[PDB]
């Protein structure tokens, strides 16, 4: 069997992507971010904090004739921005793009951090990174992909974001005209739960490729693409009057200035992201300064290929026994 969903921003910078997914029966149509960073699937529902909605979907779990109670398991999670939610679990039937898996964690959030309230177009996560990363408390759950893998055709899925334009995630097979040339696959470490995989380097603009090993995440659950600090000095030295500013927490530049694309290396093949991809707009309405879409991880502790990068590509998501990650241009 094989899924196939479209991904759309939720604003004009792209700074998430949702996807359309039914919970429970009747099904309940909630706008998820797929996130391959995090590992849990949760949803705004009834029973989070009435203050806490803005606007959201909620899953009703009374109103659904499949869900189950998980008796005493809780979860509770932390993202990497300082974002976090909590609450209990109930087990649904839930479908993506045609794809159903029975018997599906949804973790139903009675508390959620003041970041997720305000976006009021995200009615939760999907998270695609490996089971071991499941917060779920006694019995470990897991992800949807893990659930649906003996079902698919192929235990893949794969990403492809659009630039300012929707996009489309499909579970079960590759889309052979969704891409330019061979997809390069390369190799995935899971020892910390991450799609993490090791970049061959970089260029700045035309400048020259510089070898280098680069080890990171494929993230789509984060929007900008964070890289070492000498990666990234490199990068914004090309660009006149860029700085990094303390108090904006990041490299800036004059609105003004055309960017330089940014080539990263998968094996022997180069990805190029265009300059437009790494322009995020004004710091402030009415502001002449732009907020940089490539930043430094020092303060992170990973180096995180997030929307920035990925959307730039078709990228397979390789589930088998030994997983790969595989790029292609687009
Ligand atoms: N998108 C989920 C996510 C968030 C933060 C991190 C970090 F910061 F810990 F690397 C990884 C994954
Ligand atoms: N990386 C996971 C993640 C995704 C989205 C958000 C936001 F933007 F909704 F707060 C926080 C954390």
């Amino acid at each position: 069997s094989t899924g196939s969903a479209t991904t759309t921003p939720i604003d004009s910078l792209d700074d998430a992507y949702i996807t359309p997914v039914q919970i429970g029966t009747p099904a309940q149509t909630l706008n998820l971010d797929f996130d391959t960073g995090s590992s849990d699937l949760w949803v705004f529902s009834s029973e989070t904090t009435a203050s806490e909605v803005d606007g959201q979907t909620i899953y009703t779990p009374s109103k659904s004739t499949t869900a189950k109670l998980l008796s005493g398991a809780t979860w509770s999670i932390s993202y990497g921005d300082g974002s976090s939610s909590s609450g209990d679990v109930y087990t649904d039937t839930v479908s993506v793009g045609g794809l159903t898996v029975t018997g599906q964690a949804v973790e139903s959030a009675k508390k959620v951090s003041s970041s997720f309230t305000e976006d009021s177009t995200i009615d939760g996560l999907l998270g695609l990174a490996f089971s071991t990363l499941n917060t779920v408390s006694p019995t470990q759950q897991k992800t949807f992909f893990d659930n649906a893998k003996a079902s698919l055709d192929s235990p893949v899925f794969t990403a492809d974001l659009g630039y300012h334009a929707p996009g489309t995630y499909n579970f079960g097979f590759i889309d052979t005209t969704a891409y330019t040339g061979s997809i390069t696959y390369t190799a995935v470490s899971t020892k910390q739960g991450f799609w993490e995989w090791t970049s061959t380097g970089y260029a700045v603009g035309s400048g020259t490729f510089k070898s280098t090993s680069i080890d990171g995440i494929a993230d789509t659950g984060t929007t900008l693409l964070y890289l070492p600090a000498t990666v990234v000095s490199a990068y914004w030295a090309q660009v006149s009057g860029a700085k990094s500013s303390s108090s904006v927490g990041g490299y800036v530049f004059p609105c003004s200035a055309t960017l330089p694309s940014f080539t990263f290396g998968v094996g022997s093949a180069r990805i190029v992201i265009p300059g437009d991809y790494i322009d995020f707009g004004p710091i402030s309405t009415g502001s002449s300064s732009c907020f940089g879409g490539i930043q430094s991880s020092a303060g992170i502790g990973i180096n995180i290929f997030g929307d920035v990068a990925l959307k730039a590509a078709f990228v397979v998501f390789n589930g088998a026994t030994t997983p790969t990650l595989g790029f292609a241009s687009k």
